[PDB]
This record gives structure tokens, sequence and C-alpha cells, in this order.
């Protein structure tokens, strides 16, 4: 789809998230151009996957504890397309659930900015 | 023009911010449908400008101290625009003084989102 600009409301899509860990399920994620790498809730994960330990620079400050990498691949379904999304690894949000569509998953969706 | 993404490559761009309260200067701002609202450098300020404290959530924590909200409109003027888009209040990095053209400067130049 074309999706408009608007300070007060976030751009969103509906994502599907195969973790491989657990059962796909379809989530609400902020389409982010300014994240180099996609983020997906800890909810998403079996209790007992490896995950790396990880630091990130964000407008808040450094975060050493916030994040974790992922050990496999995520596959993200996006409703329009038939063909997955391929992660090789991913950020995960060990605590405020957030989900976040980044510049990985943008790539090849084929995902643009444009501005007339 | 049309901006492609990619991990690897942050979609950044110059754009010709002023103040208000010394000339107009050229930053490099990165492009992010993420941010609520725009962020420039406190470089951008002589030292004795009026500026609001505020609290910011991001990645990386809630911050009260790393930025500030500007006391007037900011002009930013992009290079293939004419017209200046203007900003009733913006964020202020004093921290690590970022550039991000955020969503409401996005809205104001009819900045879309384009997924195939
Ligand atoms: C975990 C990934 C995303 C790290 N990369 C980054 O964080 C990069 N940025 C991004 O990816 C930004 O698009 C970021 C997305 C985000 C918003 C709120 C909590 C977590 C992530 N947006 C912000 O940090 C922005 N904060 C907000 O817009 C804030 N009002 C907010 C609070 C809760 C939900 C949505 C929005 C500002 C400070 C730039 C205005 C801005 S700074 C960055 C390093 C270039």
């Amino acid at each position: 789809p074309v999706i408009p600009l608007d300070p007060a409301r976030r751009p969103v899509i509906k994502a599907q998230v195969d973790t491989q860990t657990s059962h796909p399920k379809t989530i609400e994620a902020l389409l982010d151009t300014g994240a180099d790498m996609t983020v997906i809730p800890i909810a998403l994960f079996s209790s007992n996957t490896p995950l790396k330990n990880t630091s990130v620079l964000g407008a808040g400050g450094q975060t050493q504890d916030h994040f974790k990498l992922t050990s496999l691949p995520v596959l993200i379904r996006l409703p329009f397309r038939t063909t997955p999304i391929v992660l090789t690894s991913c950020l995960v949000d060990t605590k405020n659930n957030w989900a976040i569509i980044g510049r990985d998953a943008l790539q090849q969706c084929q995902g643009v900015l444009y501005l007339p």
C-alpha cells in the first residue's frame, strides 16, 4: 500500500512473525525507516530459547540489557505479499514488548520512502 | 525523490535548518518514520537560548535531560522543495547532537511510505 505519514498516528502494519521457536503469531508492528534492524517482542519466543547479549544505542541512551539478539532466523509474512521476509538475525525486546519493522525487512519488501 | 531502504545505509538528507536564533545551517538528517517529532542538534543554537525541559521515550530509555523543546518555530528547507517546512516546535538533542527528520516534517512535504 501507500502509507501516509502523520505525527499523530504511528505508521503500523499487521505482520505474522515466525521465530521458529514456537507457533507464528500475527502482531502489530511500527514501520520504521530509522531502525537498522527489526525488533520482536520476547513473548513470541519459547521460554527456554538461547538468545545473545547485545548493546543498543537509541534516543534514551545506550542499553546493555533491554534487547537480545536471536539465535535462529525469523520469518515475517506481510498481509499483501506471499513471500516470507527472512531475517538472519534481529532484536528481541525483553521488556517493553516493542514490535518494529526496520530497514532489513523493508528492503526485502522493496519498501521505499517517497517525497514528491 | 524515491528513497530506497537498506539496513546497511541510513536514509539521510541535507536540510537547511533555521532555528531563528542565528543564521540557517546545513545538517545531515536521518529520515525516520518511527519518530513522532523532529530532532535537531543543540549545536545549531548559541549558548543562551531559552529551551523547555521535556521527557522523551526512545529505545535507549525514557530521558528527562537529553532533549529540550524549542520555544520558537523551526524552519526547514529540503533540497527539492522551495517552500519551507515550519515546525511549531521540535526536539533539541543536547547530548549527542543528532539530526532526525520525523513525521511532523514528513507530513508537511507529503512524504509517504510505499510497500509494493
Ligand atoms: C531498537 C532500534 C529501533 C534502535 N534504533 C533506533 O532507535 C533509531 N531510532 C528509531 O528507530 C526511531 O524511529 C525510534 C523508534 C522508537 C520509538 C519509541 C521506543 C523505541 C523505538 N523513535 C524514537 O526514538 C522517537 N521517540 C518517539 O517518537 C516517542 N514519542 C515514542 C514513544 C513510544 C512509541 C512510539 C514513539 C524520537 C526520540 C526519535 C522522537 C531513533 S534513534 C536511532 C538509533 C536512529
